[PDB]
């Protein structure tokens, strides 16, 4: 009776917040969004996202990285694969462009645990953890991964955002501040027997 | 890039739901169930509860075994564990206590997924995915487990219960109807690989 997976936690203060040029969304609104979704959809099919969740802590609380867009949405590091494209060799690519280092010296990812599944049936907002009822024709398929930090890093945060440390009380039942996916990650968490480093 | 647990799921058609004697809780009433959390909590320490969560399909789709109370509360089978009982031996037992067969033969219950942790702060009803700030001494800890059904078994369900399928969209943002662990099944159970046989 010890089935729990093990994560090394280490404190918020071992890591550096660098910053480097601004990245723009692909999408300047939801119309344009839905749009190009559409247009994708019928040229390649389903989209497939990947989402990476990163936890450090302090005085042995665990915390979520987000990134905010200005003082707007709230998002994790990740974005869409190409077709054919490996779904982890992926999330690293995707979280190299975000938070990867001005200097060009290699992050080192380690992803090891799939955390959930949401799928988009329609090219609209709602997205659920289960295909639902009668829907053959997914439009977007989002998957989360549990990322091992290093002990210490320096991160680079593109100037148009600020990575925040949120404590998992403040996501919790909190739908309406983070939607579905963010606020059910305490749930999604507590699996895991996390060393207070 | 396949990090997900396979899981396989058998027709709900392949089991057998028997009949056998009523089963009573030990609390008969709220007052009741809270007085003798106190008297324990402060004879043996802690709460330690354990439950289990029981998957089939019909035509694909998964649904989550759950007992219902006469036409009252839903619950996981499971319960309370004795001071020094491993939480895997314990959930078995309590298992084989609700489920098991009238005619003695073994049930083979398999257990190697740990899905939560959920924390009670105070005697009272309110429960987290963590221990809450401030909170050194919870009163509960209730740890899940995903249990591998067999491809065919016979249960005997009390008299005074009937054992319901429960397809995950019925759960999926319906606290009201079943709290806050059941209600979030569906995020917790999306990070698995369900074979359909
Ligand atoms: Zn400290
Ligand atoms: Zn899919
Ligand atoms: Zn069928
Ligand atoms: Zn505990």
């Amino acid at each position: 009776s010890m089935l729990e997976r093990t994560i090394n936690l280490y404190p918020l203060t071992n890591y550096t917040f660098g910053t480097k040029e601004p990245l723009y969304e692909k999408d300047s609104s939801v119309a344009a969004r839905f749009q190009r979704m559409r247009e994708e959809f019928d040229k390649i099919g389903m989209r497939r996202t990947v989402e990476g969740v990163l936890i450090v802590h302090e005085h042995r609380l665990p915390h979520v990285l987000l990134l905010q867009l200005g003082t707007t949405f709230f998002k994790l590091p990740g974005g869409e694969l190409n077709p054919g494209e490996d779904e982890v060799e992926g999330l690293k690519r995707l979280m190299t462009e975000i938070l990867g280092r001005q200097d060009g010296v290699l992050q080192d990812w380690v992803i090891d645990d799939c955390i959930g599944n949401w799928w988009r049936p329609n090219f609209e907002p709602p997205q659920y953890p289960y295909i639902p009822a009668h829907i053959t024709k997914p439009k977007e398929h989002k998957k989360l991964f549990l990322v091992q930090l290093q002990e210490k890093a320096l991160f680079a945060v593109p100037k148009n955002y600020k990575l925040v440390a949120a404590p998992l009380f403040e996501l919790y039942d909190n739908a309406p501040g983070y939607g579905p996916i963010i606020s059910s990650l305490p749930q999604l968490l507590s699996r895991f027997n996390f060393i207070y480093n």
